[PDB]
């Protein structure tokens, strides 16, 4: 692990993310930092339009570029949707479009706000000597006041941090299988299940910080996109970069690499009963960071953990492997409960979504050995 950008402490999340772009981009930053004020007043769309075109050239390191994708990204979402009641912009101004697209090309993500932007790179610690807890963290950018962006973004991040405890054990799994050290392998699988159980309890926290009405009626809007959206049927026009409107999905609440990570480790094959499900999971990889998709691919290139357990007849190991599979099923199940609370109940003012989630979970539980 090194080419793949996975931190021992925070995993798929960006470690110690940059808070400030070069001053050359002060204009970008000003708008992104005032989205709450500037959206509520309707001054956002105007100011995005009075903006000069700045080169991406002074954004030299990875973090600077990731922060740009984040600021230019929020600005874009706020610009397209405005206050959220019909007045949509179908064309993004060149001066913000071309940099956003050029930066996206370099960083290999679609030009639309993505989970790697608004959750993984979107945090700082208040006090750096205190730990990584909600009471000691904060986000870099929010959209509108009372949008519960802090809660959703941070509680999501803290799950990613929790999951780092299980991801760090992955090399140990493979080393044990290579040097045929069966007890080290057994503790390893056992620690992964456990870390995933802590991961689950962390996910309980979402209720303490995210209000269902606020989420659905406010924040979900700036997270929403333009693939199959009746509001932007033909996509979005990135002025000056493509002449034709292009479609990209707004999927930030479903773009984490953590479930597919342990899909891949345990050799859970997500097509065994899945006409559409596999395509959808594979589309989600395209909205993950390139290193993170490279990682998942690299993982499948390792010798199968599952094949190894099934080829020993060791009851302790099967029991341990199942513990991990059970843990992934508990995450995906709790997750469903969250979608029911934060999407289904509020949408009562969809079911083809639920079955997709349900399909993905069942093949997972079906991948058990006992
Ligand atoms: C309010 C909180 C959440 C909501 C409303 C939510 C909603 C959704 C939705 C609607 C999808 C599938 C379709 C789409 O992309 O729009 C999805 C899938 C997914 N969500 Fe969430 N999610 C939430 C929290 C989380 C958290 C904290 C994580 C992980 C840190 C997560 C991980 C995933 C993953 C990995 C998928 C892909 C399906 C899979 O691999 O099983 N979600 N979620």
């Amino acid at each position: 692990s090194k080419e793949y950008h996975i931190d021992e402490e925070v995993g798929f999340a960006l470690p110690n993310p940059q808070e400030n772009l070069p001053d050359f981009y002060n204009d970008w930053m000003f708008i992104a930092k005032h989205l709450p004020d500037l959206i509520e007043s309707g001054q956002l769309r105007e100011r995005v339009e009075k903006l000069n075109m700045l080169s991406i050239d002074h954004l030299t390191d990875h973090k600077s570029q990731r922060l740009a994708r984040l600021v230019l990204g929020c600005i874009t979402m706020a610009y397209v949707w405005g206050k959220g009641h019909g007045d949509v912009r179908k064309v993004l101004p060149r001066n913000i479009a071309v940099p956003y697209c050029q930066l996206s090309k370099k960083l290999e993500l679609p030009p639309i706000l993505v989970y790697a932007d608004c959750v993984l790179a979107n945090w700082k610690k208040k006090d750096p000597n205190k730990p990584l807890t909600y009471e000691n963290m904060d986000v870099l950018f929010s959209f509108r006041d009372g949008d519960c962006s802090k809660g959703f973004f941070l509680v999501s991040l803290l799950v990613e941090i929790a999951a780092a405890s299980a991801i760090k054990v992955i090399p140990t799994v493979f080393k044990a299988m290579q040097m045929q050290e069966r007890d080290t392998l057994l503790k390893a699988l056992l620690e992964i299940a456990s870390c995933l159980e802590k991961a689950l309890q962390v996910f309980h926290q979402i209720h303490d910080h995210v209000n269902p009405k606020a989420f659905f009626s406010v924040l979900r809007i700036y997270l929403s996109g333009w693939k199959g959206n009746p509001q932007l049927s033909d996509g979005l026009v990135y002025e000056g970069f493509w002449e034709d409107p292009k479609e990209f999905a707004g999927g930030s609440a479903g773009q984490s690499s953590v479930f597919q990570c342990f899909d891949v480790l345990l050799g859970i094959q997500q097509t065994a009963g899945g006409g559409h499900a596999a395509q959808f999971l594979q589309d989600m990889r395209r909205y993950m960071p390139p290193a993170h998709r490279n990682f998942l691919c690299s993982l499948e290139s390792n010798p199968s953990v599952r094949e190894f357990v099934l080829s020993k007849g060791d009851a302790g190991l099967r029991e341990a492997y199942d513990a991990c599979v059970k843990a992934l099923v508990s995450l995906r199940s709790y997750h469903l409960q969250i979608v029911t609370k934060y999407i289904l109940i509020p949408a009562s003012q969809g079911t083809d979504l639920m079955n997709f989630l349900k399909t993905v979970r069942s093949t997972t539980e079906k991948s058990l050995l006992k």
